[PDB]
C-alpha cells in the first residue's frame, strides 16, 4: 500500500452553508419571476405557479441572480435561447467564489490549516469547466499544489449524496485526506423563463434555489481540535422501476432542462419506499420514527406522500420542511443544508443528539433514472 | 463499518477497447477533413495543418464520426455555431454504446458474470447528460439495480487518469466491488472544422481520435478465474508553477473548444519533469529507464522533449508513440489504450512483464491547468 489509507469511517468535521446575500419571498417570488422574465401576461399559467408555490412548502429562496446580474445578462431570462456561454461565465466566477465562502465558513468551524486541504470533491448541477470549479477553488483557498479533485459534474438532485458517497470513500482511501466536499448550485443554467409546455420546469423555478455546501470530510479527526457532526455509514443507489425516462435532463445550448416526460413528484413519491425499506438494514432496522430525515426537500409531494407511506411523526420530516421555506430546492446543495439545519434544530431545542435525538438518518437524493442515492448516517451527541 | 472494505490495490481485471469500424488515415486525414467541413478552399490554414499531421506521428484514427454521421449531422462540421444538442443527441447513444462493447470485451477477458458489476466510474470529457451515460451504460449491459455509478463529466485529457485513480478508491473500498472503469470518449462535442484563430483547434483535431476505454478495476481478484493485468500504486496531481490559462476548456453552445493562451505542447512538455522526479519516490525509483511510459500522447513534442529532458531510450516510449499512430490521442481512453497497447508489445515479443519488462510504469495524464496526474503501475508478468 504506497499511499495509506485512512481507518474510520468518513465524518463530517465543518459544515459551511454559504448563500448569495440577496433573498426573495416566495409569497412575493412568483410576481418577481414573472416580472423579470417579461412573462407576467400568461394569466393561467400564472396562476398555476401560483398553486405550485403555495403549495411547495417555501417561504425564502437565496439566489446570486438577484436583479442587477439578471439584467447583466439578459440571455438566461429567455426561454429555449442558446445562453450557455453567459451561464458558463457566472457560474465560472461565481459556484467556485460561493463554495470558497462556505469552505471558509466550514474551515473555520472546522479550525485546520488551509493547508491540511488535500482533496475536493465537486458536484455542480450548474455549469461545466474543464480548467475546473474543483481547479478554482483550490486556488482560491490556496490549499495546496498537491490537491487531488473528482470533479462530479451534472449530478442531479443527488448531487449532495453522491458527494457525500465519493467524499466518503475518497477520504476513507486516503490517509490524513481532508476532503472539501463541495455541493456548490447557481441556479444560472437552469433558470429559464417560465413555459407552460414544461411543468417541471415550472416545479424547478417555484423549487430551485442557490445555495453553496461544504463538508470538511475526513476520517479519524483529531481530538480536542476537529470535532465530528456526522459519521457517514452507508451509500447506495436503485434504479427503481418503472423509472423510464421520468426526469430527463439535458444541458442544451440553453442551459440545463428537466424535461417533463412523467409525473415527477408522484412518481418519486410512490417510489421513495423501495430502497428506503431496505437500506437500513446494515444499521440494525430501528424504528422508521427513530430516525432522523435528512431527505432533499424535492417538493412537498415527496415529503406528504412518505408521511403517508411511512407513518411517521410530524416532527420527524420538520428539517427538509423548514429548509424547503428558507431555501427552497437547491439541488446537491439542498441535503446539505438539510442536514445543517438539523443539526442547527438540535442545539436550538436542546436535542440529546445532532440529529433531533434520532441517532440514524437518511440522507435521501433522488434524480434522474430515480436512482435512490441513500446515505444512513449517525448524528455526534449534542 | 456497514458496508464492507475491500483489501489489496486496485488491478485490471480486464481491458476493453472498442473503436467504431470507420478508419481515417492520417496521410489522407487533412484532405478528408478539409473537405467535410468544407474547409479545404484554404492555403496557408491547410498547409499548417499539414506539417502539424506529418509531425503529430499519427498514422490512422477510428471515429464515429464517418462520412454518413457527419453529413446526417451537421452542425458538427462548423465553426462557432451553437450545436451542443445534436452533438448531446449523438453522445447520448453512442458513448454509452462504445462504452458497451468496449465492456463486453474487457468482460469477455474478465470472465466473470455481469451481474457481479457493481460500480461505473465513467469519464468523458465528450458530451453530458443529468440521466447518465453511467446509468446507460448499466441499462445496457444489464446490471444489477444496486450499480453506484460515479460520473466525472468533463474531465479532460487526464480523464483516464481521474478515472484509474477513483476507481482505484472505490474498488478498494468496497468489498467485491467490480467498478467499470469507462473512459468511452467520442469526439463529437469537440469535433470542429478549422481557423485560423483557434491554433490550438488544430493540434486537436490533428490529434484528437474517437475510442473507448473500459477497464474491470477491482481489488482481490479471483484466483484461476480472474487475472490481473496491471495493479495501481499511486495517484497524485499538481499545478504546475507556469499553469494559467494554458489550457482552457469551454463546453459553450458550439461544444468543447481548447482556446489557446501559451504554447501547449511546449508548456506541457517543460511542465512533465516538475512533478515526474516527486511521483517516484513511493516506487522507491528503479530507475528512470527501467519504466514503461503510458503516457498520454499529447503530441509528440511532448515525447521529444520528456524522452531529452529524462534521457530516456527510444524502445521506452513506443508504445505511447504506436497508440498515437494507430488511434491518435483520444483525451481520456488515450492512456488506457496506451497501457492496452503496451501489454500487446509485451505479449507480441515475450516480455517479461507486460510493460515491456519494465516492473513499474507512468500513467501520465494533463489537463487544463497544467494538473499532472499520475499513476504508478505494476505491470503483471508475462
Amino acid at each position: 500500500r504506497a499511499q495509506p489509507r485512512a481507518e474510520g469511517p468518513a465524518c463530517v468535521l465543518g459544515i459551511g452553508t454559504a448563500v448569495p446575500p440577496a433573498e426573495f419571498l416566495q409569497s412575493e417570488y412568483p410576481d418577481f419571476f414573472f416580472n423579470i422574465t417579461n412573462c407576467g401576461e400568461k394569466e393561467a399559467l400564472k396562476a398555476k405557479f401560483k398553486r405550485i408555490c403555495d403549495k411547495s412548502g417555501i417561504r425564502k429562496r437565496h439566489m446570486f441572480l438577484t436583479e442587477e446580474v439578471l439584467k447583466a445578462n439578459p440571455g438566461i431570462c429567455t426561454y429555449m435561447e442558446p445562453s450557455l456561454n453567459v451561464r458558463h461565465d457566472i457560474v465560472v466566477v461565481q459556484v467556485p467564489k460561493l463554495a470558497a465562502e462556505a469552505a471558509q465558513k466550514a474551515i473555520k468551524e472546522w479550525g485546520g490549516r488551509k493547508s491540511d486541504i488535500t482533496h475536493i470533491v465537486f458536484a455542480t448541477t450548474s455549469g461545466v469547466n474543464m480548467p475546473g470549479a474543483d481547479h478554482a477553488l483550490a486556488k482560491l483557498l490556496g490549499l495546496k499544489p498537491t490537491v487531488k479533485r473528482v470533479m462530479m459534474y451534472q449530478t442531479g438532485c443527488f448531487g449532495g449524496a453522491s458527494v457525500l458517497r465519493v467524499a466518503k470513500d475518497l477520504a476513507e482511501n486516503n490517509k490524513g485526506a481532508r476532503v472539501l466536499a463541495v455541493a456548490s448550485e447557481v441556479t444560472a443554467v437552469t433558470y429559464r423563463a417560465p413555459s407552460e409546455n414544461h411543468l417541471d420546469g415550472l416545479v424547478g423555478s417555484a423549487l430551485f434555489g442557490d445555495g453553496a455546501g461544504v463538508y470538511v470530510v475526513g476520517s479519524d479527526p483529531k481530538p480536542e481540535v476537529e470535532k465530528p457532526l456526522f459519521e457517514v455509514h452507508w451509500a447506495g443507489e436503485t434504479i427503481l422501476p418503472e423509472s423510464d425516462g421520468a426526469i430527463d435532463g439535458h444541458l442544451t445550448e440553453a442551459g440545463l432542462i428537466f424535461h417533463l416526460m412523467k409525473d415527477v413528484p408522484g412518481l418519486i413519491s410512490k417510489n421513495i419506499e423501495k430502497f428506503l425499506n431496505e437500506a437500513r438494514k446494515p444499521v440494525g432496522s430501528p424504528a422508521w420514527n427513530e430516525m432522523f430525515w435528512a431527505v432533499h426537500p424535492g417538493g412537498p409531494a415527496i415529503l406528504d406522500q412518505v408521511e403517508a407511506k411511512l407513518k411517521l411523526t410530524k416532527d420527524k420530516m420538520q428539517g427538509s420542511r423548514d429548509i424547503l421555506s428558507e431555501f427552497g430546492n437547491m439541488s446537491s446543495a439542498s441535503v446539505l443544508f438539510v442536514l445543517d439545519q438539523i443539526r442547527h434544530r438540535s442545539v436550538k431545542m436542546g436535542a440529546s443528539t445532532l440529529g433531533e435525538g434520532s441517532e440514524f438518518g437518511f440522507f435521501i437524493g433522488f434524480g434522474p433514472g430515480l436512482t435512490l442515492e441513500v446515505l444512513v448516517l449517525r448524528a455526534a451527541p449534542n
